[PDB]
């Protein structure tokens, strides 16, 4: 039946499909509704797909932004596998072909009816592409293990998709009564101020009630300076209840217009919440406390059917000097405004991505203006999507600009989509109403790719406990649900795992108060050993990856470590997959894990930016992933140790040799000088990552070394300089490039350069960075709290001359600072 369905949603989005109905709210209805239908219809053209379209939405390509090698393959039923001797130029279709020669020699006798599954992965090898160009194949050339794949033909990835089925008129200004209000605050008098807003910008001066004081009644008219036919569509009516004799007590905002364009009229209670004066970027929906919450009545007043007009009316009424205007394109006056308004049409014409610029011009508190520009973007040409991330952010609220800006990500790639998804998530906080062209976006690209759709529902998933965002997130994720069954039960086992990790968490941290670690941890391994533990904790796919399968949970290599929230150190094996089901996760409950991810993923941008100008800095983008309220899950890098464990042995004479020693019985012979390359390269990324992103406390116990010789950091506490950090350099690290030679001028210099290449191409893409900085502000995050942070990247990034200059001024007090 549909019950145990809307049951298993229920308990997987962690809320109650009847609180929904509950509420009964008709905007959450025809959320409900209308998603539905549409994820129905995604669900639909799914099962029709040919099997190579199902296999790039199920298991889409892990590929990089010649030389001979060994490749084992092997057939679906059978344990039989041949070990060819292929090349890295060669495609994946010569290698099927060799692995159908062979499997026809040996039972005694096309391609084109296979794809290559990576062992014991949800990963796939398909397409027009040479083997060099495929993740899995490139992890194997440097670690220099074997690449152990199986043949599976289109029959049975068939059976797959088969088995996972399912108006100008009123002149008038505009005016509202503040009747009464509660809850608690000091003798002193309380003040409610109330402004009106279209984005960050005031569309008239504010106006503050009358001083009471304290359950206070208030029954006075605030009128404002705009006439009612002069509101825009996206205008918010914010107000801020505070106490004077400031001390700020709680806020509140609403939309005029509601999601079927009406203008509200009647009375409104309104369920604040509790301030840190005005905060327009404020969810415009009450306090769900309703219990506990300081509530404001408030009316608004009638002026009778009044809805906002429709497009064909916008339009219909939207319907040298030359030089001076291109000089102030590459923070302004008055008379420049004015200037960029006049000559709107040749900004449409001549520079059509300075649009960002005209739309901060134009009047909003004017309907005829609102017309004007409106008439332009109903004929603008598609931004490139740099320009488009930029006009999502609360700067541009406007619901034509915001469908726009979507217009101009479609052509996104879902590899790009994958990049700047968990700032597209942030951006749902800023929408004003729950059917919007962004969710549309998310769930329609989330539904055509199997890991946009994992990552979707995570980063909704892990906001559940956040009360301003629950309802919208939880009502996306059912909306997902309904469009993938078979992923929602996929997803269900992940929480399941999830929840007994966390039971399991607390028992340790109570466990190591009252007993040794060796006590301990035996009583983990009892305890993950129960029935239910075994089950649950083993067969699912990473929340980390869903590439990555977790299967047989390897109970003895499973332990905790000694930090403050005593994280989980999990193991898991696979016969299957070999080396490759060989794979460790981190649960970490008790931190928040979101800045780590945001500071990770920074990172990821950063590799990918130098890897696009053929610059391979050797990186670990090793996943961070938070999946609750303070939980979290962090990839197990293997083979890899901190600096302060490789610093004492299990032989140095100094410390600074031991770093170098442990290398050279990783590395020996002929693979040392490869050793010290990884840790040239990987430095000097993690020098310029941390210095851009304002990464300070770094020590031996947060910076890790892997066998190979590169060196990543690890558990980032705060960012863009949070506590103006200068760059970093270490003797020891030092020592290691210049190959424990005292005095070595060609490794260091050529360091030098990777530093300063590494610099200046980040440099170039400095507009990148900041619009995803900006969009993330969205967050909450107490690191990313204002234009101070903004501005923070703004210095570390800085003409190409004058900048380079002064990176090496800076990278000079670095070195010199070095003991
Ligand atoms: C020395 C230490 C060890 N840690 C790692 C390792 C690997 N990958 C990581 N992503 C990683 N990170 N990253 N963020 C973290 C946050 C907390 C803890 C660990 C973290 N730590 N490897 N090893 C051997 N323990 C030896 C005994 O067994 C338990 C592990």
């Amino acid at each position: 039946v549909k019950k145990l369905i809307n049951s298993q949603i229920s308990l997987l989005i962690g809320k109650g499909l009847h609180e929904f109905d509950s509420l009964r709210d008709p905007e959450v209805n025809d959320f409900r509704t209308k998603m539905r239908q549409f994820c129905e219809e995604a669900a639909a053209h799914r099962q029709q797909l040919g099997w190579v379209e199902w296999l790039q939405y199920s298991f889409p390509l892990q590929l990089e932004p010649n030389r001979a090698l060994l490749v084992n393959v092997k057939f679906e039923g059978s344990e039989e596998s041949f070990t060819f001797q292929v090349s890295t130029k060669d495609m994946p279709l010569a290698l099927m072909a060799c692995a159908l020669r062979k499997k026809a020699t040996v039972f005694r006798q096309q391609p084109e009816e296979y794809a290559l599954q990576v062992n014991g992965r949800h990963e796939y090898l398909y397409g027009n592409y040479p083997l060099c160009h495929f993740q899995y194949i490139c992890s194997c050339l440097h670690s220099g293990l074997t690449p152990h794949l199986t043949m599976v033909h289109s029959s049975s990835i068939l059976a797959m998709r088969d088995e996972q089925s399912n108006l100008w008129s009123l002149e008038q200004p505009f005016s509202i009564e503040l009747i009464e209000g509660r809850k608690v605050n000091a003798r002193m008098k309380l003040v409610v101020q109330a402004g009106l807003f279209h984005g960050n910008e005031m569309l008239c001066k504010t106006v503050s009630s009358s001083e009471v004081n304290v359950e206070p009644v208030w029954k006075q008219r605030l009128e404002f300076d705009i006439s009612v036919c002069d509101l825009p569509r996206m205008a918010r009516l914010c107000f801020a209840l505070y106490a004077v004799v400031d001390c700020p007590i709680a806020w509140a905002n609403l939309m005029l217009f509601d999601y079927k364009d009406q203008l509200k009229t009647g009375e409104r209670c309104l369920y604040m919440w509790p301030s840190v004066l005005l905060n327009p970027a404020g969810t415009v929906r009450g306090n769900p406390n309703t219990e506990s919450a300081a509530a404001l009545v408030i009316y608004l007043p009638e002026v009778a059917p009044v809805y906002f007009p429709a497009l064909e009316k916008i339009l219909e009424l939207g319907r040298t000097e030359e030089e001076l205007r291109e000089i102030l394109e590459r923070e302004l006056y008055e008379h420049e405004k004015d200037l960029v308004w006049k000559m709107r049409h040749e900004v449409q014409e001549h520079f059509p991505e300075a649009l960002a610029r005209l739309l901060l011009v134009t009047k909003w508190n004017k309907h005829e203006d609102v017309a004007q520009m409106l008439y332009l973007l109903c004929s603008w040409p598609e931004l490139p999507v740099l320009s488009a991330l930029e006009l999502l952010d609360f700067s541009f609220p406007d619901c034509y600009v915001g469908s726009f800006a979507i217009k101009s990500l479609r052509k996104l790639t879902d590899d790009e989509l994958f990049q700047y998804l968990l700032q597209l998530v942030q951006v749902l906080k800023y929408e004003s109403y729950l059917d919007c062209e962004l969710t549309k976006f998310l769930l329609g690209r989330a539904l055509a790719n199997r890991k946009i759709g994992h990552f979707l529902f995570w980063h909704l998933r892990s906001e559940m406990h956040v009360p301003s965002v629950a309802l919208r997130f939880g009502l996306i994720m059912e909306a997902y649900c309904r469009g993938s069954t078979h992923h929602m039960k996929v997803l269900m086992k992940q929480g399941e795992a999830l929840s007994k990790l966390k039971a399991l968490n607390d028992f340790v941290k109570v466990s190591s108060q009252k007993t040794t670690k060796p006590q301990t941890k035996e009583m983990m391994h009892m305890c993950m050993r129960q029935e239910t533990y075994m089950e649950a904790l083993s067969h699912l796919q990473s929340p980390l990856d869903p590439s990555t399968l977790l299967e047989e949970v390897c109970v003895e290599q499973c332990t905790f470590m000694d930090s403050k929230m005593k994280p989980l150190w999990i193991m898991y094996s696979s016969e299957e997959a070999g080396s490759a089901g060989n794979v460790g996760i981190i649960f970490k409950n008790g931190d928040d894990l979101r800045q780590d991810m945001l500071t990770l993923q920074m990172i990821q941008l950063m590799d990918v930016l130098w890897k696009q100008e053929g610059l391979d800095l050797r990186m670990t983008p090793y996943g961070c992933l938070p999946t609750g309220d303070r939980t979290g899950l962090i990839e197990v890098v293997l083979h890899s140790d901190t600096i302060a464990n490789i610093q004492l042995n299990k032989t140095a004479a100094f410390n600074k040799d031991a770093l170098l020693n442990w290398l050279k019985s990783k590395n020996p012979g002929e693979a040392l000088d490869r050793a010290i390359e990884e840790f040239t390269l990987s430095c000097a990324g993690y020098c310029v990552a941390t210095y851009v992103l304002g990464i300070g406390d770094r020590h031996s116990d947060n910076i890790m070394i892997r066998e190979s010789g590169q060196l990543f950091h690890i558990d980032f506490g705060h960012f863009l300089g949070n506590f103006r950090v200068p760059f970093i350099l270490t003797y020891d690290f030092v020592h290691v490039i210049q190959q424990g030679k005292t005095n070595n001028s060609e490794k260091f210099e050529r360091f030098r350069g990777y530093c300063e290449r590494a610099y200046t191409i980040l440099r170039r893409h400095g507009l990148l960075f900041l619009h995803l900085f900006a969009l993330m502000r969205a967050a909450g995050l107490p690191e990313l709290s204002c234009s101070k942070d903004i501005q923070y990247l703004k210095d570390s990034l800085a003409t190409e001359e004058e900048a380079l200059k002064h990176f090496r001024v800076k990278f000079n007090e670095a070195l010199r600072e070095s003991w």
